[PDB]
Formats: C-alpha cells, structure tokens, sequence
C-alpha cells in the first residue's frame, strides 16, 4: 500500500550515481567516488562533453574568475549568484549524456558552493530529458538547515559532540532516543516567540515540510529563469498555470485560517506599517536571519528606491487594464484574448517569457524579487556572494513567512482586476444537455496528527573516519497534520453515451461572520481535489472515487534509506517520480473540528475533448481544453451556476485525537 | 414560568401607582390620574412635604431659573445637566412619605424632561426605604429607543403611520406579525454594517437586552455621584464592589471571545488610533448617534485638552504604586492594607466617596466621564442641553461598544496592578481542617437561542383617542442566548460538623493557543456562579445544587402587562423585586460549540463565620466578611490551591439547533 513502480538493472546504476552526490552534502569524503571522478575531471580539456559551446566557454570565463565560495548562503534572488548557478545549469543541461551529466555534478559537488550545487543539480534532473524518470531525495533529506528549527538543529549538534546520549532517561526528557541504533528527536513547531501573533494558530501547517517542500518543487519544475520551449504549446500557457498555482495554494491557506478562526488575509501599503511581524527560527554560516518585528515600516530609508519600483511596477497594470489595448514587450496586448491571460502572469512573474528571450538577463529587475526584499525586513547586502539571509530568500523556507501569503495575495488580487475584462461563461458554456447530478454522498472526512520522521543528517558533521561509510541516522520525528481515506460518490441521470469529466473542489461555506458565501465572491476560495475521464451511459449510474485516488495529492515521499532498500529489489515509488510537484494529500483537508467544519463540495461533469497527447511541466496541466482551474477560473454570474451538471454539498471536516500537535512530544504521556 | 411572592393589597395600590408613570412615557394623557395631580400640585406651598428644606428650596432656586427642556436627550454625564438630575432626586428621596412622593412624581412626569424624569424616578424608588420592596419595569421597556436597532424602530413608526398592516403577507415577509390584535416586529442583531469588524461575531452578547439592563441597573442601585452613607458598614467596601462588578464583567466578556475564537481584549493608547470602531444605529430624533471608525486618531485637536487630564489621571495612580504610602484627598493611604482597596475603587471612579462627601461637586472631573468623551467620538456639546450622543453617553447602551471593554480592561488591569501590594493567601488561610471534596460531578451543559418578547410601545406615539386607554401592543421578538437547567453535585468527607460556605466558579481552561491556563495567569478570569451555606455533617454526604438556585442569577422580567395580571392575583416575580440588579440566567454560559467547549468548574468549600446583619445594595453582597471573589479577589500562589477542600473540574459548553441568531429570523 505504498505505489511501486518495477525499474531494470540499468537504471538501479544510474538512480545509485545520482543519488549520491546527496550524501553528507556540507562535507567532502576524500574516498568517496565523487572525488576519485572530480580529481580525474579535466574540464579545460572537456569542450566535448558539451552540446553547446556558448554554455561551455562561458562557464569556462567565470570559472577562471571564481565562484560563490563554499559554505556561504546561496539565494538566486541576489544577481551575481544567479548567473553563476545558471552558468552551473546550462552545463549540467547540455551535457551529451550522462556519463557527462555525472562528471559534472561530481566536479561541482567537490569544487562548489553547496547550496549553488544542489540548487542546479535537482533542477537539472528535473529538466533532462534523459533524467526526467529518476527519483530525488525530499528536499527536506537534502537541506534539513531549512526545515528544522534551530532548537532541533541544536540538540542535533550537541547529541553529535557528545558523540551520543550520556544517559538514556535524561535525553528521554528532552525528547531524544534510540530505535535501531539511530538517533530520534521530536520537534514541536513553533511559538509565540517567532510568531508573535495569531498566526501561530496556523504554524502547523506554515512550516510543515511538506508543504515547504511543495513550493521547492514548484518553482524547480519551470524556474522563473528559463524559458518554457522545452515544453511546446504550454508555452503559450505558462502565465495561466502561475495564477492557477498560487491561487490554488490561498484557497488552501485561507481555509486552514477559517477552522483555525483568523478571517481573510491582511492587506497592506507600502507606505505604512505591515502588522503581522515573523522571526525566523534559522541561521546562516554569519548571520541570524532577518526579523521582521509586529508593525514594521516598510516605507524607511533603506527601501525608499525598491518601493518606488515597486509602486511603478504595480501602477503600470492599472494603466494597461485602464487602456484595453496598450503597446507592451513587442505586441498589442488586447485584452479580450487569452494571449492576454498569457501575458498577465509572465508580466507578474518577470519570467523568461516576458521578454521571449532563452534566460532572464543580468539587468531586468523582478517585482517579485524586490517584494521578498523589503517584506524580508534585513539590512543590505555585505558584497555580493554575502547577503543576510530571511525567509523569503529561499522556496524551501518562503511558506513560513506571513507576508509570503499576503504578497502572492496582492499579485493575486490584481490579476483578479484584470479577469473582470474576461467574458463570463454563459448558461451553453456550462451545461452538459442530457446529463443531471441528481446526488453526491461522502464519507466521513475526519483529520488528526501522526508522527512524521525525516533524515537530517545532512546537517549534522561527521570526522573523516565516519565520513567512509556514508553516515546519517539523525532523524527528526514531527507530528504532522494528515486524514482518514473517503470515498465520493456520485449518483446521474444520463440521456447520453460519452466520456466525461469530473472535477471536484473544495471551498468554504461560510465567512467569519457566519454568513453563507456567495458565489461571485468565493469562485477564487475553491482549490482543486479532483480531475478525471468517466464513460457514461444513459439511465442511473453511480461513479465511486476514493480520496486515495485524488489528481492532485501524493503519497509522503520515501527517505533516502527506503530508496535504496527499494532499489535492491527492483523497485520505484510511483509518487516521486511521476509526481514530486504535487501537494502532499496529507494536508489535502484543513485541520477540522471536534464538531465538524462546515466546508462545501463542488462536483461537476462536463464533456470530454480529445485533447493530444503532450509531456508537460506539471500535474496540473491535465489533458484538456480548458482553462486552469475551470469553470472556477474567472468570475462567476451566479445564476448560471444552478446547472443540473454541478451540485453544491455541504460536508463537514471533522478532527479526532489531540487538537493541539504539542501534546504528541510530551516526555511522560501519551495522546488522544 | 417564574417565581411569585404573594403580595397584600395596600402594596398593590402603591405598586400601580408605581408603574403607572412608566406608561407612554413620551406623551402626556389629559384624562389621566397623574397629570390631574399634577396641575392640582402646589410646589410653592408645599415645603413640607419634605425633610430635608435645603434640598427643597435648592430645587427651586433651580426651576424658578429652568430645567432641560422636554424632548432632548438626557445623559448623566453632563456637568448641568447631572446637577437638575440630582436636585430632582433630592426632592424624591426627602420626601416625608409616599403620597408627597407620588405628588412630585406627578408633577415631574409632567413639566420636566422625561428622560430626567425617568433616570431620577427609577433611582428614587430603589433608594427610598418606603419604596425598596417594590417593583420597576425591565429598562428596555422604559427606554426602548435604546434597545431596539434603527430598522426595527422605523418598521414600527411606519406600521403606526398606516395604523397597521395594509397586507399581512407583504408585512410577513418583513418580519410583522399579528398576534392577539398585538404587533410583533422580529429583530435580527446588526450586520457588519454595525461592527465593521470581528467585534461582530459577539453582537448577541453586547447588543442582549439583559445584558444592557444589568449594567443600568447596577448604576442605578449606587450612582457614582451619590454618598454610600445609606448602607452604613458597605461603605467601606465601595471600591470593593466597584472593581468585583467589572472584572466580573470582563470575565464573562472574555469567555464569549474565547468560544467565537476572539482572544485578549485589545489594549489602547491615548496617543495612538483605536483599532476597533463602532456604528450604532440609534438616534435622538435630532443627531444621530455619533459614529467612530476604524483606526480613529485620539489624540486630535479636539481632544487635546481631555488627553491632558486622562493621562495625569492615570499617572497619578503609577505615582501612588511606585510611593507605596502618600496622604491623598484627605487620608494617609498605605497599599499594605483593605481600606486600600476601598480608595483604589473609589479613585477610579471618582465618586462622591473618594471625597468624603454626599453629592459630587459641579467641579470634580471624572476619569470614566472623559475617557467616554473620547472614546465615543461625538463632536463637542452644541450647548449646556444640547450634546450629540453616543452609546457611551448611556447606561443602557455602553455595553454595545467594544470600546466600553477596552476601557474598563485599562482601569482593571490598574487595579490589578494595585493588587501585587496585597499579601496572597497561605496554606492555613485557605485549608478547611477536617473537609474534604472527593468529587464533582455536571449535568450536561448546554447552550441554544430561543425567542424573546418585550414591548417596545413606548417609542410610539399616539393620538388623544388611543392615550384615554394607555395603549401598547408594539412587541419586539429577538432570538437571545439561553442554557438549559443543571445540577452540580458535590461529593464531600469530614471529619466534624460545621456550616460551610459552598463556592463555584467558571474559568477558561485554555488561552487562545489551546494551552492550559495556570492560575498565577487565570485568578481574574473566573466568574462566581454561586455562593451559599451548608450544614456539613461527619462522614460522606453529597450536595446536589442546581442553575436555577444560583445565587448570582435572576430569571427574565415579566413585561408590564405581565406583572399587572399577576398583581391582579395578589403575586408579584421574586426576582424583579428581591434581585434585579443580578445578570440574567440565560447568559450564564457562553455560546457553546456542538463539539462542547472546554472551560473549568472551581468549587470551593469553606467554614462558616455567621457575621452581618445588613441592608444590602447588591446581591453580590452576601453574608460574610470574606472579600469579594474570595479567594479569587487577590494574586495567587498556584500551589495553595492543591488543599483537598478545592476541586478543579473539566466542563465542556455544548449547544444545541442553530448557531447563528439570524435563522431564526427568516421569513417563510
Ligand atoms: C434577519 O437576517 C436573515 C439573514 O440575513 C434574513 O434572512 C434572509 O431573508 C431573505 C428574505 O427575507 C432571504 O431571501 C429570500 O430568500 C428566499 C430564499 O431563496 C433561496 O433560494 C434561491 C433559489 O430558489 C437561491 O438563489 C437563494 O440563494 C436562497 O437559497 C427567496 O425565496 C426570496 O426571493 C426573492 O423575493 C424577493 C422579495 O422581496 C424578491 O425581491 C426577489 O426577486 C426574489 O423573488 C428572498 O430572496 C434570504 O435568503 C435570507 N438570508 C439568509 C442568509 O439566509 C432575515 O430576513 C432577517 N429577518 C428579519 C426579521 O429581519
């Protein structure tokens, strides 16, 4: 019961290479492959190892300047370090093949900065045509410094200095143990000491790994970077995924503060005090991370010139939409089109498209890019391969951070002014002829917390000696939000033969107030649970889908440890191959109530189109026609949302087991 | 459903009388008794009918000058308009007996300011021993204009102009209903058009009528600018009471927070935009009440003098604390002991006792009166009897603004800081020799909302026709939260044989994170259900107590025609006669959740010290020269209370049918 994917001899060789260089990444092992093949790389004389001679040549002239040195802290959101890393993908990308591919990575596994590395690397296996069907650690496994609050992080290091427990009873109460000669530390989240707000209510979910992770894999799936052409017609798509995607990602943030009782999300100026403050519980090599106190002045000194750009960037918009039809990058944007869907979220991004060039250049400045700046609250950089680090320098720690949340919903909202030039769908765009909903049932939808482990080895620091034989076994135990498995089913009346598509979203039900949602002001509050393709035939019938079947959600991803254990018995896990970028299901579901959350169910069946056949960027992108996230892709006149082909249930989420996830990890208890 | 007290027929005479004034409070009836008493009212001639000839020819001088008009609006808290309140309340209160009392409030009701008169006369028969067992109209019946939301005053005024229902089915649909020839409006609580902000969630608290009631009539029962003189050995405990009434209040207001996932009430600055906003729909018929926004600035030109005088007013208190003993207004103060306690209160409401005095004095500005100014946001008086309202200005509507427990939050919380001078309690202080609870056990708890009447008729007017028959029928029909009957059982061993003080309290389990509360933190957040005396006996027994028998609570008035039909029978309502000044049952519990929300029950067993033989003000003063709130009037330490004659119990608040007030109030 966890999905396995049968993998010949081949390959076991080939997933073993790669998934070395993740091993003890802080450190060098002079007898580790990856040094004998690093050392025997000669990379003057390797102008054939490359498809391209523009991407070698030019490594080659930074290369004799030098890089971003080792242990500092690597952010492509800094120039100069993003040229570089570039430079280390176009490399790793145009490598012949792959014993190329493992030279390369060898060599800059040995000679380079290590966050640089693993930066270019996972995302060139990603990206390789030839590497697209192999398996990655968690990034969690491979930079745990981002994962783990320093609490953790310490008591990791100490238990390593001491070279173990001096005794088993004191560690116990500290919440370390044994099991299998390896060592176990339980992690709370949080308190009100770097969420000095209500926004702790939501830490659970804020700094869950795996939703961490999600975003990682998100932004390592199409970098802002980098053209879209390895990925045909999607291309002329890109900007439309990029509102879907992070207005997928609100929908479920703002559900988690409904049960949590939080209301909407803040809005704010750069012109004034930004209210819910966050103190990152990280360190760099050098620095603390930045913190951002309760009712920061955005608008100081120091950000004076970013919030001008900011504000310009922003306004800019306003007088596109205020126009209709406006000169912009090349074109005439026109509005009505969905070239102009295209052009909003490459415009909001700042992405390679933007400017249909192969690789963003050194001299176009991101609004996104100086938004995490002055949202971050840190002092300016020291030089240029030495910044002071805050969340949101980073995709694995940005979903901690409030102001995350609050900027992506300020993009979002604008988009959304942009969306009011958008034809509505009509009553003939929506209903299926011959074809009624006529009831939709649902087990019960129930969630709880449950321990989670992951190996953070990675951040702990191991002598020569232990270095010989690969060491880990540090692991970090977490409760962690998670739901019982449900079925859904759905009962039609069909006049018809065909195939069909059933989608199903979650949203909310009520606001704050207590006040049932109306739709024209909800469509953006719904996210996907669900897409699929059903023949139908006429009558009554009935279509059963279980929630462990959902689209959109994975299974917890396997550790290191597991993958190999796996590989020795030919064996693949499904979910982190055929779809890493996917949220983890088990935060499919907000945390409920005791009682039940009131939350609705959309269920909709519309026809089927023959759509070819692609191999596109993401899960997302199903096989269809039609818009991202449709018919909730735009908004919404009410009246033609009573289609006998939709249908609206009220469910309730409930919670069984300890509400609270600190009363997992108390020494002499245990819970529900 | 209520308690009755049977009642003989000289009393039912001098009741009606009585009650008789509260009718059409806004007109006056040509035909009727009092108005023939009035006009026969010799004032001139009559210093006799008083005790007191001071206070008599004082209120000539007065009315030889002239009084607030009829018509506008009455409040306390204006300097002149405080000064005819009080003359005319001298008048009632010395007057020799009660035919002289009934002339000058004939009189009164006649050529003055109803809303003075009404303030004056409530207060008179309250105070007067003569008139102290006798029964008064629930305030909402006396003031509707300030328990009815705007659109319901205006459906109302509208049926009254059509002289009734053109089409029941039209009328239907809006909430108006005929029911035994008598109008019934249904009223919704206000919208976020009201509370532009989560403050809304809790509309059916602040805006409950009973709630509202409570506060008016706790004024009522000892006015600020009065002496205490009149309940003799309380006086000393009158700063007791007043800090005991508002963290009590603050406690129950916080407990609604917590089940609507509200959290600590906000704290503010003088210098600095109050967050948390308020529009009330209600008007004088001449301004609309004052609104504030959110985000309003304070500190503004307009309030630069008021901001002066609050800030020393409270920087005079932290200069006390850090002096622990100074001479002030008199005395020589040392915050060691409890006639501290009693100045702390005083101090902060600045009532007629803090100076030794009988009345307040037209030049001794008050904290609570400048802080009200402010925070309601109304710009400044036009003239002496012509200021622009907010809910501030009144009693019976302070209880609406969240600013109100902000305000009150501040004074509390200074007093609480007063309180770390107190010497907490000991193990021997606190330990019952030879007691023992070995359990308690709960009756399911359980919230739910069910509907209310009163008649709101007094806010409509009527022609010469109807007045002849002192008319009403306009009822008002409002879901209000409720709980349904329980019994906590308590389950004892001793060793010997003694009366024993039986105390429960409720407190919070959990702050808004969902972490235990620990009692150091939590000793200001329980509020008091019950007190009474038991006898123990050696061994196991087991005492069985139930809701409706809490001490601390009272059961809902009975409209005036209610109470008529009872008086008809020689009966009157235990409740409104022997403890109106008490808070509602119904809003005994918070809202709970179907779930069940997790609070904590604190019973509390002590021996008996058979003390007082009083006069009582309040109902909170019972029988027993502990503090009030004992032992939760004072800073704790947590591992006292481990004594094996104190229980902590677990409870959880469920609820039950709706839970949003609004779908009661839906049409077909
Ligand atoms: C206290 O507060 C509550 C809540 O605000 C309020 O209840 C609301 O009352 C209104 C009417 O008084 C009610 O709407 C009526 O709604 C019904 C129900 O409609 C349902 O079905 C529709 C499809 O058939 C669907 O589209 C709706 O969303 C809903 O589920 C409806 O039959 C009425 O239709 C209209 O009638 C009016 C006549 O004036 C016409 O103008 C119009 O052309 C329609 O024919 C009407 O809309 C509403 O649903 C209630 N709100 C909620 C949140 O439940 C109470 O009225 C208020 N009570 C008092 C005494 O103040």
């Amino acid at each position: 019961e966890f999905k396995t994917t049968p993998v010949d001899a081949a390959f076991v060789e080939k997933q073993k290479k790669i998934l070395s260089l993740f091993y003890n990444v802080n450190e060098i092992s002079y007898e580790a492959e990856y040094y004998k093949v690093a050392q025997d790389f000669n990379i003057e004389a390797s102008k054939d190892c490359y498809t391209n001679m523009k991407a070698y040549e030019n490594f080659m002239m930074m290369y004799k300047v030098g890089f971003l040195p080792k242990n500092l802290e690597f952010s492509i959101f800094y120039e100069k370090m993003r040229e570089e890393a570039i430079a280390l993908f176009k490399l790793f990308y145009y490598a012949k093949d792959f014993e190329c591919f493992y030279k390369t990575a060898c060599y800059a596994r040995v000679y380079m900065n290590q966050g640089m590395f693993l930066y270019a690397y996972y995302i060139a296996i990603i990206q390789r045509s030839d590497t697209a069907s192999f398996v990655l650690p968690a990034p969690y496994e491979a930079y745990p410094q981002y994962f783990v609050n320093m609490e953790v992080k310490n008591k990791m290091d100490y238990v390593k200095m001491m070279d173990g427990c001096l005794d088993e009873k004191i560690c116990y109460n500290y919440g370390i143990i044994k099991e299998n000669e390896q060592f176990v530390m339980y992690a709370n989240y949080s308190n009100s000491l770097t969420y000095p707000n209500n926004e702790d209510r939501i830490a659970y979910l804020t700094e869950d790994v795996g939703l961490n992770a999600y975003y990682y894999y998100f932004h390592s799936h199409l970098p802002f970077w980098w053209n879209s052409g390895k990925y045909g017609a999607f291309k002329e798509r890109r900007g439309e995924i990029y509102f879907f995607f992070y207005q997928q990602l609100l929908a479920r943030y703002y559900m988690e503060r409904l049960t949590n009782g939080l209301g909407k999300i803040p809005e704010f100026s750069w012109y004034s005090p930004l209210r819910t403050g966050y103190l990152p519980p990280f360190n760099s090599f050098y620095y603390p991370f930045a913190q951002r106190s309760n009712d920061y002045e955005l608008h100081t000194e120091k950000n004076y010139e970013e919030i001008r750009f900011l504000d310009i960037y922003e306004k800019t918009f306003f007088q596109y939409l205020q126009q209709g039809h406006f000169k912009a990058f090349d074109k005439k944007i026109d509005l009505h089109s969905s070239k102009a869907v295209n052009f909003v979220g490459n415009y909001w991004q700042t992405n390679a498209d933007l400017f249909e060039e192969d690789f963003l250049q050194f001299y176009q400045r991101s609004y996104e890019v100086n938004a995490r700046r002055v949202l971050g609250a840190a002092p300016k950089p020291f030089n240029q391969y030495t910044f002071i680090p805050s969340a949101l320098d980073f995709y694995q720690t940005s979903a901690r951070d409030p102001a995350f949340y609050q900027l992506y919903k300020r993009i979002v909202q604008y988009i959304i002014e942009f969306k009011q030039y958008q034809v509505p769908y009509t009553q003939e765009a929506l209903h299926f002829v011959g074809l009624k909903i006529s009831d939709v049932k649902v087990d019960k939808m129930v969630t709880f917390f449950d321990h989670f482990d992951f190996d953070a080895f990675n951040t702990v620091y191991f002598s020569k000696e232990e270095l010989k034989s690969s060491p880990h076994g540090y692991k970090v135990r977490q409760p962690r939000l998670n739901h019982k498995p449900f079925t859904v089913t759905i009962d039609i009346k069909s006049d018809v033969a065909t195939n069909a598509v059933v989608k199903m979203f979650l949203g909310p039900k009520y606001d704050e107030n207590g006040f049932p949602f109306s739709l024209e002001d909800n469509w953006m509050n719904f996210y996907e649970l669900d897409w699929f393709v059903q023949k139908v035939n006429p009558g009554q019938s009935q279509i059963t889908r279980s929630s462990t079947d959902f689209a959109f959600f994975k299974e917890d991803s396997l550790p290191m440890a597991e993958i190999y254990k796996l590989l020795d018995q030919g064996k693949i896990p499904t979910d982190m191959f055929n779809s890493s970028d996917t949220m983890p299901s088990r935060l499919m579901l907000p945390k409920g109530t005791y009682d039940g959350f009131p939350f609705q169910l959309f269920v909709f069946v519309y026809p089927y189109e023959p759509t070819p056949k692609e191999s596109e960027p993401f899960k997302a992108v199903v096989p269809d026609n039609k818009p991202f996230g449709y018919p909730f892709d735009r908004p919404v006149l009410p009246q033609y949302f009573k289609q006998p082909n939709m249908f609206f249930k009220k469910v309730l989420v409930y919670h069984e087991g300890e509400l609270f996830p600190y009363l997992f990890n108390i020494p002499h208890y245990t819970p529900d």
